[PDB]
């Protein structure tokens, strides 16, 4: 009612706000996931957990997970360009809880659009920009996997040129059991660099309207590179365990405080 | 001395850009069926290629392919078996049998645009989205009556097309143009001081069910005037569906001998 | 001293600090720019500068400004790795004034790189991305320009796939006047989205060891098309001016606050 | 029927992703001379190429182009005109003249990747970065001793070569294999079930002065082991200088018959 400025949900500001960069919450999410179980050293996974994040009732779980998604804001109106609602994604994800609530960490993504890169440091998931491939089921024709027992399906990362990470899953059977890192509210560490001569907030992406596909579940394999240095090797898998691709959608509101410190 | 199906030579074979044909696709398609001057249309034939039983049907295909050789070895790579495409598609006939002439295309991986060339399918680069149904959430479309999917072309940083369908129902009809052969023209710039009409031969011809309602096609400023000759007079049928071939080699339709 | 959690200028945190995205300042850039100045309609302009910001000296002064950076920490590190210290960069420049002293606002910019379009929005240069494109200087052979009288030099701006910006100089003599936009200090916005449910600053960009070549000026050319939005076509030049080719130099320090409100 | 220099064939010829020739380049380079296993090399050379005078002779070449045909049209939009390149070069004889074979290339452009193939550059596609030169500022080096410049090559996201050039002075002596006639392997691959060995043809062979210095290079593995075959035994002096050509056509060095 007041403002005299240009406005806008974020930068640029604009008279009338219309050239922001992000729109405002909600956004809704539909995705594929190709995704595999890994063992980490759970003493290093505890290193990249903040305080007030404890380790997971198993320690040692993490994930790796790629991911296609579209995306659009509450009006729909990114969908009918795909070039501006879709992007490419790879995260990893350790157990950890919070007040004794299971929950995961994300110490690291890429995405391959900078509208959701952005997007993510809003939310405090540490999005970088990578190069993101991921294979698709196919149901005609001989060129890809179905989704059946003996599709195989890949995913892979490169970033500044450089294969960071490779993963491999062949399904044997569905399941109406969601994989857990992907059931969990993921907690996040708002910050921000300051400019002018910083506050961390510990907090929760608010989500709902969970949705999966059927489970396809096989086995799992996961290799790391060199090129992103050695904390990232840290959480490089000691064992390897299994995969699952599934189909998933969520509405995603807004941040819940965890804690301010 | 080096060997190889193509360039680069080596000594084994291995480095060649491209592998020997056979080679398989899997696609997913958002095409609408248009109607062209088929005064333009005709200039776009090549001597052998006549005007279609219906001169003025064309399509703009969209589609996203997945690809390999007889091995497969490709799959395991997503990022080297995957590629965008838009095509323009013209009816025709050679010799009394309908065929499909493609006057223009564009991809945006290089492995599948020289293997265009290979094949006489005019392939240029471009920036080509599409839409892609979903089945969980609320961010798309789930290919049911209803569904609107979109698709659309940049060339040098330019838009050049914008389609779209809303589908209403499904079929087992295969759209026209997408199931005839494609009548290329094979031929390479002579770098030292003859062109072949073929068709591209394929077999495991696949589609899934047909998913058919409004069409809506624009064409836009940015390819030049030749191009634009082909814009739509009017915009029929769009059709989303998956679609598999194996593609073997040409056919010589004629050496103009 | 006292730290417990990961940590890091930016995110991702990390327990030794490697793995964040961005380095602290300084940073030094070295560049090459093709810009044009242009006649702005001034009532436009000044709904884009925010309070504290008044209209300049000259209210109807503006400039579009191509320039392809090199860009390194203090140590020099970037520089080995060619793809990770360029980009290239699109900005407007308008003319305002802060308590009487002349500055620039950009109220409009875009980069090829995400590691600069994140760093921008650190500054409060509302950087987003785009597809940029600009004509270099050749010495040899035919297939260019020169730096000399008659060489022409272009730029081209694209975003999502649609051509936005094309400017164009032809150089017809060389001064040591700094074009005047490109010589003041740029006063930016600082804001970031609020995710759990903002206090905005008016900032200068504090730099050093600013260098220019000398400066190669002649007419220009600049043409605005759709497909960024009215907010943005308000600002389409009304007349056009001078052209200007030259090399630029500085080191940017950090954020001096001009008002926090 | 419709024509052009290449595909697409239109009514105009307007549409053809290629021009005729001449074209001209105008480009900065950073290159390292080194030594190559001279039996890897020789497996390299198709009949009719002979061993270098100095057999062993090698160099990998980064650049960046500007190129325009000779209406001088595409140089009014640099993203049109620009290019960057990674090259091998072999040194060879064809009937007692030296000459350079260029068993491996890369390009950022499809334009020119396409081009390349006409000529028989075994061009294939590929993520490359090269440092340039500053003059004011501190965010770079000066061409002056002392100066570092760097490349690298990226090929379907793995890392194949990286290298680097410090350099100390300048001369007029241009390096060796980049003053010398390149003999290329004209073959397309049949579609419908023969290779000439031809030189490309150049006028207004350019160099600036030329900055040398110390050369360094690194392969690494994700290309193959014909391509690791060529990697360095020995790394020789860098140069960092500018250079232009126009490039007219082919000469049949051998048809084979
Ligand atoms: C970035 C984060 C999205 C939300 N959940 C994900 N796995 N990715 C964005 O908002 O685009
Ligand atoms: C290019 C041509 C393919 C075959 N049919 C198409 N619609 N695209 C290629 O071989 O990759
Ligand atoms: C973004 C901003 C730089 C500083 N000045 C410019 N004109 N661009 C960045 O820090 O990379
Ligand atoms: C490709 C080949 C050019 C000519 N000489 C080079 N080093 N690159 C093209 O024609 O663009």
């Amino acid at each position: 009612p007041g403002s005299a400025g240009p406005v806008g949900y974020s930068l640029p500001l604009s008279p009338t706000g219309e050239s922001a960069m992000l729109t405002p919450p909600p956004w809704h999410f539909s995705g594929e996931v190709v995704m595999v179980d890994y063992r980490v050293d759970p003493d290093a996974a505890r290193r990249f957990l903040p305080p007030g994040l404890e380790p997971g009732a198993d320690p040692g779980a993490a994930a790796a997970v790629f991911a296609t998604w579209q995306w659009c804001s509450q009006d729909g109106a990114e969908l009918t360009d795909p070039g501006r609602c879709q992007f490419g994604e790879f995260l990893i994800l350790l157990s950890c809880e919070f007040e004794g609530r299971p929950m995961a960490r994300c110490p690291y993504a890429w995405v391959d659009q900078a509208v959701p890169m952005m997007r993510g440091w809003v939310q405090g998931m540490p999005k970088q920009f990578g190069v993101i491939h991921q294979s698709r089921p196919v149901t005609v024709g001989k060129a890809g996997s179905r989704l059946a027992p003996g599709g195989r399906f890949d995913g892979a990362l490169s970033v500044h040129g450089r294969r960071v990470v490779e993963a491999s899953v062949t399904v044997d059977r569905s399941t109406d059991q969601p994989p857990a890192l992907h059931d969990v509210p993921l907690a996040h560490t708002l910050v921000f660099p300051e400019w002018v001569p910083p506050r961390p907030r510990l907090v929760a992406s608010e989500v709902s309207d969970v949705e999966f596909s059927p489970i396809w579940t096989g086995s799992g394999d996961l290799t790391f590179f060199d090129g992103l240095g050695d904390d990232f090797g840290a959480l490089a898998p000691l064992e390897v365990g299994s995969g699952h691709v599934f189909s998933y959608g969520e509405t995603l509101h807004g941040g819940r405080l965890l804690s301010d410190y």
